[PDB]
RNA sequence: GCUGUCGUCAGCUCGUGUCGUGAGAUGUUGGGUUAAGUCCCGUAACGAGCGCAACCCUUGUCCUUAGUUACCAGCACCUCG
């Protein structure tokens, strides 16, 4: 499936400052470099393809899992990754509570969905006047923050994380409804919340590909 | 029941969620902006309500309808009204 050198070629040992390392990396670090922290593989792959081997369980028993990578640098391919696999994401801020507050959100996204018919009828053209907060200020925002979580339907069976620390609200609301959850863990991580763990690097913009890529192709394969 | 007042001051709250053993906090803070909690951007908050504003009268311009008791531009009459 994925193989060892693909990984260094993306930077996936590459991790964060020794300054600002978490020691519970420590059984996930091989070693450190020029004042870095390099993450060990020989642990790294055997459990990177446990977490493609669960993910595709319950993508043929037909499970939504939710991707979540807020940062800027893996902004845009998280969407595009949960498109292929026509999966619900999120990729601008975790919004407070969409796990355990899910009640107000559907309603946020019951505004959302309507809302789209209203461009779709042509009601649009009925206001004129005084409209421009319709059209940006009220679909285009709606449109960030719950754009990808628009035909999620119900509560999450598993989470996808980038940066578990950045992304740690996220973390918190999926562990209290017991919410399985695969992140990507930096050797500044935190992985106390999270229950499949992979160590790599969280930041830059090639290794985020080589998960999300990955991730997606276990979940095309569930499909069947 | 009705009325003055802070004060037409711009605030006051609520439902879920979260934090804290708890009273409580968040939302409502922060960076700008406004007459305004007005709006924008961030943001463990999302939304909502009462407030603000607008919808209401009057006034400042024009158009459509109408010209009596109102008006007199162009006509004639006329005591010159």
């Amino acid at each position: 499936q994925v193989n060892m050198r693909d990984m260094l070629k993306a930077g996936v040992h590459f991790g964060h400052q020794t300054r600002y390392w978490n020691p519970k990396m420590g059984k996930f670090i091989f070693g450190a470099r020029n004042k870095i922290h390099i993450i060990n593989l020989e642990k790294t792959l055997p459990m990177f393809n446990e977490a493609l081997t669960f993910v595709e369980r319950l993508a043929a028993g037909k499970n939504k899992i939710l991707f979540v990578g807020t940062k800027r640098s893996a902004g845009k391919i998280v969407r595009e990754e949960a498109a292929r696999c026509g999966m619900p994401y999120v990729d601008h801020r975790w919004l407070g509570g969409m796990l355990t507050n899910y009640k107000t959100i559907r309603q946020s996204i019951k505004r959302l969905r309507d809302l789209e018919t209203q461009s779709q009828d042509g009601t649009f053209d009925k206001l004129t006047k005084k409209e421009a907060l319709m059209r940006s200020r009220d679909l285009e925002k709606l449109e960030r923050s719950l754009g990808g979580i628009k035909d999620m339907g119900g509560l999450p069976d598993a989470l996808f994380v980038i940066d578990v620390d950045h992304e740690r609200i996220a973390i918190t609301e999926a562990n209290k409804l017991g919410i399985p959850v695969i992140g990507v863990v930096d050797t500044n991580s935190s992985p106390e919340g999270v229950d499949y763990v992979i160590p790599g690097n969280d930041d830059a913009i090639r290794a985020v590909q080589l998960y999300l890529n990955s991730m997606a192709e276990a979940v095309i394969r569930g499909k069947q």
